[PDB]
């Protein structure tokens, strides 16, 4: 089992992966307190989950509009055990064509977003006892994801940064890991004309993309005490993607 | 939560990490086989788990002994889902200090022994439909481990095998990962002198050793369908050993 | 050996590793292109290393300061062949020490400040028949290192931006690989307690630091013909430092 | 540099990748000795070497062979600097298909037969107050290659043997690191259809099929006094295959 009988914050919450995660969590006996700078939805979202969410507006580059939604949980269900650090944006291009603004955006959001959210919420888990802080990565945070630039450098930034603040935390006895879902169907990827269904993508081992219940799981697998040793770690969730290229492939074609 | 509704064949399942994994998976659901060479001790756990568990006696190493209980689970139970790779003997010694022959059988034992299991039990999972294979390797496996000689090698050996079965079983519903534990409370470890509890290993970022308890439910999550996209995939449980140094390290002692 | 009679800029080139890198590309044959932002001590070395080698302000951060160096070399030895960018700035400290305001600065000079390097130098190495991109991380960038921060954080986006940045320009001859160097010997380094010499440095399994000279020998390596077929590789040149605990360390003490 | 004036025996020097680091090892005034179950081949090649070459037949998964060879080697020149680990055999088979005898087989000679060899150098290598092993392992021992079976599970278990190593022998100046190369062009893998040339490979980053000289070198620089600091690491000669996934599969096509 992986149940939860306590309070966490989901960024980027309103819809996407965020929105599942949250879903399943909340499903999980937990309260959460979504956090998304499109409010229409992360409104409407909340409003779903029923009693236990609570859907705050979050700008995840300003420590201002961080420190207000912590204190704001630690306020309304009493403490902040987990986080998920899941807010940021993709790039799709090649490198040389990319914007040194646009690259600065995306680090930022995806990279720092993450880090100022860590440092934040740190000091309501010591007050806790221990907490667990789920960045959600990338397959490209993995491998060298050609097209990915600014995501790319982000995504791997998070990877590291979630180590050494794994190491850092230990004696205070908060786990920070990883999870890295590779292709996976959403009207964000859907945009890039991604077969979903079964065998509808042939560069993953597995022959199909990821649904959301399915990276889901994973993060609140790790949310959960079931895994209460682990930390520092990352859990790739692609069917195989990252794993090595496909027989196809191997065959020369 | 995760639920195994499903049959598993438990490799060294009669004491320590596999007859953990043996327990808690049967809460789950499961129907468990627990294959291991101490036919005594199998024997009054199997006996204890219910009409869920069956002992059997298994040599890893002797494929006619696979064939014999992958068929009886198969008879005994109507399909076989998923296999947890946990049979092995360590080594703690300089590699110039290990014989050669000692070298070979360990590497028999830890290696080519989950090389029969998986090559055997193919076939039965094709037949359910798909299934999951967990490969216990090791901290060992992530990282160079002084003193494990024939054991580190063993493990890393199994961490690739892992990735290769799953990037070939992809397609077939055959899921494959493995599991890295690092220092574990357990009978052949309480002998060396690792003692539990909060502050007792100092060398591992969560300042202690896991219990078994622990790594069962990153199994039990691996074998359970919650995982179904995570393939070719190696997750630690060793409380940050294997992630990176200590605080301690990183300045001086 | 490894024969470099081409031109390459190198950042950071006044001082430290970024001057030893120098040292050794020029008497290997390389018209070098030291640029740094300590203009006063950038021009006693350029001067130093004779008339190979000439010096230019380069703020890693402004896409022009980038620019106007490429085309200084570009209108000087005929193209751009090699590039080394070595500048950044460190981190010591806890995360929850750093503020989200250093944390953007120090990134900013490490990650972008190398990408900004990669798609500016490019087109002069496309018409230069291809060439090779040395990015210069840490062991920071290969494990969770504490006390890193934001330091840590932007090695390991070095790191995963090499490889992206490595899979696209294949094909037009341009290889793309991240030097791993561990505790060195540099001015900014002998500050903290540092001592060089053997058994100086216990936490590392070669039980020393580095000397600049060691880590130069494999940027030169990387900048040669003589590695024609490398990319998206990476190399540590720490001493062991990244591959696994010291006897003593896996022992507790 | 990359200039030997030290002895070091390579095996599998009959033909290969063993043949062409020979040339080049020697050409760098090493004085080498060739190994090989081939007796008629490699007294060829050796003869091609000159006064600074010698052949030896040796068998690697024969302690006995292996003691024989370098104490020959410390005979005729008087120490053992170096170790190239290049014996082996292949796999191209899925799992389910090999035997276990076949397994038990490539695992013995490509795994267990560079612990011999590890095992009965060292002690030549500490008398000789220091030493570089480079072994040989494989882009298959980097990730999970499809269809190499026994042959992955033994490459990825040179990689984790080199790194436990390099860490119980740090300082005792004894360095040793696994080299990886990707589809290389020599005879069977020619005799696999592989057409040499550029653009002949467009599976891998760089469109080709390396060379031999290609590894060679790579092999002589970690073999020298100018890679003084690195032990513990891995280098990859592959043109990216290991990196990442061609543009072309990230867009699928
Ligand atoms: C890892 C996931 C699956 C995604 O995954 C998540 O689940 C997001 C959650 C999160 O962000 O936390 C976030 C972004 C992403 C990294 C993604 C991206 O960036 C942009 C493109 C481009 C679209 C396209 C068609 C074009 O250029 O038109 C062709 C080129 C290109 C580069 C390849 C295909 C994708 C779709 C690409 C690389 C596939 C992998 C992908
Ligand atoms: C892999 C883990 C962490 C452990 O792993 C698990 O618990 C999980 C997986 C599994 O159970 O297989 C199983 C035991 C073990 C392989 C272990 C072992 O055996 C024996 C010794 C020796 C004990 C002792 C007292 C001596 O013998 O002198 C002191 C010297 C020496 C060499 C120190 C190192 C360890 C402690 C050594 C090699 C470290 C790694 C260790
Ligand atoms: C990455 C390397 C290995 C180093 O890397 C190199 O030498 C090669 C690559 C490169 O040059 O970038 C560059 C500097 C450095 C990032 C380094 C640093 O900055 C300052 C300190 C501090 C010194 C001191 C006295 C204090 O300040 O309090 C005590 C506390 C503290 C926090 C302990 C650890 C180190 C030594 C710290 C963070 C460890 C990692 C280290
Ligand atoms: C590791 C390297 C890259 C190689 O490495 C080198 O080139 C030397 C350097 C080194 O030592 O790695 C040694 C051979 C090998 C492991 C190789 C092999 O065994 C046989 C085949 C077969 C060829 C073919 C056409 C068939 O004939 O059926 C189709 C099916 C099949 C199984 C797939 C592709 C390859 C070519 C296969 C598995 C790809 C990976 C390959």
């Amino acid at each position: 089992n992986d149940l939860s009988g306590k309070t966490v914050i989901i960024t980027g919450g309103a819809r996407g992966l965020g929105a599942e995660a949250a879903r399943q969590a909340v499903a999980a006996g937990a309260r959460v307190v979504l956090a998304d700078v499109l409010d229409e939805e992360g409104a409407a979202t909340a409003r779903e989950l029923g009693d236990a969410a609570r859907y705050q507006h979050l700008d995840v580059t300003i420590e201002e509009d961080w420190q207000r939604v912590v204190a704001y949980a630690r306020e309304e269900f009493g403490s902040v055990d987990g986080l998920v650090n899941n807010a940021g944006i993709s790039t799709g291009m090649f490198l040389e064509t990319e914007s040194v603004e646009r690259f600065r955006k995306v680090v930022e959001i995806n990279l720092t977003g993450v880090f100022i959210g860590m440092k934040t919420v740190i000091p309501a888990m010591k007050d806790a006892g221990g907490g667990s802080i789920v960045n959600i990565s990338s397959a490209a945070g993995l491998m060298g994801l050609a097209l990915t630039s600014s995501y790319g450098a982000s995504k791997w930034g998070v990877r590291g940064l979630s180590k050494l603040a794994a190491v850092e935390l230990g004696t205070d006895r908060i786990r920070v890991n990883s999870v890295h879902p590779g292709m996976t169907y959403t009207p964000m990827t859907a945009e890039t004309g991604i077969r979903q269904g079964e065998g509808n993508y042939p560069n993953t081992p597995m022959g199909r993309v990821g649904e959301p219940g399915e990276i889901a799981g994973a993060v609140v697998k790790l949310l959960s005490d079931t895994s209460s040793y682990v930390t520092g770690a990352e859990l790739a969730v692609d069917g195989g993607w990252t794993t090595g290229p496909t027989v196809k492939y191997v065959m020369g074609q």
